[PDB]
């Protein structure tokens, strides 16, 4: 029944136009995205956040997302895994010191119906959304 | 060739300690950990040992002693820095028994006193389905 994937998989973020490597982490609950220049602001009476990506090949592109319903901002992010696309909660924090700029926590794995085989890696190949 | 599809939490048993505990199956972590307190190294018969108590909710003041494997670590290992005692512990999961490296550290703040990291899961050839729980039944080894 579940999609048997590896310890690391490619993900695509259509709202960010980025393909990143993600660590499939059954120990974590929420997912996380490497971000810097994080600034909370308000628009039309709602709480938004803007940020840049904190990756080795990042650029100066700024993205804006409404906060979803720790102290890290949480957004609803579109994530393409394998041939599926789902919207999951992702918190923004600087992951420059880690090997993978994206971390897929347990809730995202459940939403994607994924089981993590720690012996495998990159089983889902490139994301097609 | 097929792995054992287990859940996010599983029963494990430790025969050298005679203890059955709940374990979080953690593909993010690399090393495994056992909730321990009053950790004290000592020497006996020229060998290096470590003495400790379990730091669990259902507490018990039993004192365990175990041969020491090493202290601290020896590219996939991103665990926090720790120079804490490590033991080669016999773990029984489902119906399988294997010896794995386990760090002694206080986990009394967490919900599960045992945490099996990626190395132990690979040793047991286990894949974690976070949607399921306690797929492997009581440890019968």
């Amino acid at each position: 029944e579940p999609n048997l994937y590896g310890r690391y998989e490619w993900v695509s973020l259509p709202e960010l136009d980025r393909t990143l490597q993600a660590k499939m982490d059954t120990g974590a609950y929420t997912s996380s995205l490497s971000a810097k220049d994080i600034e909370l602001f308000q628009r039309d009476g709602e709480e938004w956040v803007r940020f840049r990506l904190a990756t080795k090949e990042a650029d100066g592109s700024v993205f804006e997302h409404k906060l979803a319903r720790s102290e890290r901002p949480v957004i609803d992010l579109q994530v393409c895994l394998g041939g599926a696309m789902k919207t999951i909660e992702v918190n923004l924090t600087d992951r420059s010191a880690f090997n993978y700029p994206f971390l897929m926590g347990t809730k995202g794995l459940r939403k994607f119906h994924v089981a993590v085989d720690p012996s495998e890696r990159f089983v889902a190949d490139k994301p097609t959304c």
